[PDB]
């Protein structure tokens, strides 16, 4: 069954509700639709905001990532029972109407990485 949608709740707090293909990453719809959105991974670029929280409907089918990857989320405060990386898990046939919210971070200690 063809074409899908994604809701994101903004860092500023608005809701924005967009049409997409399957196989797209949440970081790739955030950066492909140019959501006003920054975060803890990759310089806020091609690796990206990382941090989302999902609806308890659409997480419930979903995988979880390594202790190095779920940490990239944990640099936000108060991290939720459905808070997750944009990046492991994409738009698929299971998702027809999915949401995420896009939370705020700033940590007391900070670092950088490059190739
Ligand atoms: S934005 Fe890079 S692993 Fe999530």
């Amino acid at each position: 069954g063809e074409e899908l949608k994604i809701t994101f709740i903004l860092k500023d707090g608005s809701q924005k509700t967009y049409e997409v293909c399957e196989g797209e990453t949440i970081l790739d719809i955030a950066q492909g639709h140019n959501l006003d959105m920054e975060g803890a991974c990759g310089g806020s670029c091609a690796c990206s905001t990382c941090h989302v929280i999902v609806d308890p409907d659409y997480y419930d089918a979903l995988p979880e990532p390594e202790d190095d990857e779920n940490d990239m989320l944990d640099l936000a405060y108060g991290l939720t029972e459905t808070s997750r990386l944009g990046c492991q898990i994409k738009m698929s046939k299971d998702i027809d109407g999915i949401r995420v919210a896009l939370p705020q971070m700033t940590r007391n200690v900070n670092n950088n990485d490059f190739s």
